[PDB]
């Protein structure tokens, strides 16, 4: 059995779940980079976005309660959420200096409707026995922080988002109001989700459809190295106010040679996909949130590319991990999702090991999940990666949860509504949530705290390491 503490659960975010009535003027925040990116005319007309729009969403800043409620009622003791920024101070706060008065001057800036709004979401969540799991950015910036169409164009702007050195200062700033005004709600803390993607689909792998969409190397390994600064002064300005965890959510890749004897490129590609940034933070986590979807597989580049930070002698094989055909297979015979992501659990078992090994510090899978409207495989994906975790922890690792991506069908970013990752079905007419059969097993797994008995049944061969 897992242990009675260990969480089940899901992950959330503000900008992917909050808004569903676009007529609301106070629900409505226009005030991110994302926002503005969804809706531009070259983005829309080239397809880089879906069309699909935010404001049309799952509703989740008005039907929290029955989102809670659904939650509990599938056997959830934890959901991890989101805060944007954007909402709760839409204004700048570059003017409000660090020192004596911070917060006062902080408070008086804030949008308090935004926040009490937060603070009643939370209520709920407690009134109905969850814990309390609030991570502070996720993706999303404020427009006083990142003008995203400047920066695509290259013209002068003081907004650079991750790039500009002003940004993890103001987060700072941002970090501590929120712990100073909910240190008595919260149970656990992240600063940030999955900074490795911020910078690398932003300035790197630009195919992606992200802001800023500006392709530059130096400034993929800068935003990633100003989310470290602005984690580790975060955990300092939170645990001014709270004894409570604090810890980042990152996004790790499992990573496979295409041919034996390439180690070098394996520890290459490890390290900058995963512990350039996790190093970095390592002096001020008290867990590592895993999130975890597929691995990639690599194989040497003929002819390294140098840039002034890093070198890359690896490239990405087409055919497995996140490079398979979108409702097909991967090469290897695994299905792949609706997104094309492999099937490969054993990725997360294999990476539980090496993030527990090099930090030494309690793991919680923050998010896995799949894209799969018809509900073909997730069964079997919540199954046989909680067998991941349960191998790991057999062998020593210390995992302290599950969470899983996500409890509804949300907006997934540049693909809109299109890929669907809810454990229920998310029916955006009417703003209503619809458990999909395998929710029912997760419930089980969760009441049970056990897969043995799903463990005999293994159509997909998921379970074979
Ligand atoms: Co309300
Ligand atoms: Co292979």
């Amino acid at each position: 059995m897992f242990p009675k503490s260990f969480m089940f659960g899901a992950s959330l975010s503000g900008f992917q779940f909050e808004m569903g009535n676009p007529n609301d003027i106070k629900e409505l925040d226009t005030q991110t980079d994302w926002f503005v990116w969804v809706r531009d005319l070259e983005n829309l007309l080239n397809g880089i976005v879906s069309g699909d729009l935010p404001e049309n969403g799952a509703w989740y800043w008005r039907n929290y309660e029955k989102i809670h409620q659904l939650a509990v009622d599938f056997g959830m003791d934890t959901l991890r959420i989101g805060i944007e920024w954007s909402r709760i101070f839409p204004t700048s706060t570059k003017e409000i200096p660090f020192g004596e008065g911070m917060l006062e001057k902080l408070d008086e800036i804030a949008n308090k409707e935004a926040v009490e709004h937060y603070r009643k979401m939370m209520e709920d969540m407690k009134a109905k026995g969850l814990k309390v799991f609030v991570n502070l950015n996720h993706f999303t910036l404020p427009l006083w922080i990142h003008d995203p169409f400047a920066v695509r164009k290259g013209k002068p702007t003081d907004k650079l988002g991750w790039v500009s050195d002003d940004t993890p200062k103001e987060f700072a700033k941002y970090a501590e109001y929120i712990a100073w005004k909910f240190s008595d709600i919260v149970d656990y803390w992240s600063s940030m989700n999955e900074p490795h993607v911020v910078a690398q689909l932003g300035y790197f792998q630009i195919m992606a459809g992200f802001p800023p969409n500006y392709f530059n190397p130096e400034w993929y390994i800068k935003s990633l190295k100003n989310q470290a600064l602005a984690h580790n002064l975060a955990y300092d300005a939170i645990k001014k106010h709270t004894d409570k965890p604090v810890g980042v959510i990152y996004s790790f890749t499992w990573f496979d040679t295409l041919k034996p004897n390439d180690e070098e490129i394996f520890e290459n590609a490890m390290w900058l996909a995963n512990w350039n940034y996790m190093d970095q933070v390592k002096d001020k986590i008290d867990y590592i949130g895993v999130n975890y979807y597929t691995r990639s597989v690599i194989d040497k580049l003929p002819t390294p590319v140098n840039f002034k930070d890093f070198e890359l002698n690896w490239y990405t094989v087409r055919g497995y991990g996140y490079a398979c055909p979108e409702g097909g297979f991967a090469l290897s015979g695994r299905p792949a999702s609706e997104f094309g992501w492999e099937i490969y659990p054993e990725g997360l078992y294999y990476l539980l090991k090496a993030i527990y090994e090099r930090y030494n510090k309690p793991l919680i899978v923050t998010e896995n999940g799949i894209a799969d409207e018809k509900d073909k495989y997730r069964s079997q994906v919540i199954i046989s990666h909680l067998y991941a975790v349960e191998k790991a922890m057999n062998e020593g690792v210390d995992v302290r949860g599950y969470l899983h991506w996500s409890i509804i069908d949300n907006y997934e970013w540049a693909k809109g509504y299109s890929k669907r990752f809810g454990l229920a079905y998310t029916d955006l007419e009417k703003k209503t949530y619809i458990p999909r059969p395998s929710m029912y097993v997760f419930r089980e797994i969760a009441r049970t705290r056990s897969i043995d008995q799903f463990k005999g049944y293994d159509p997909y061969n998921l379970m074979k390491f």
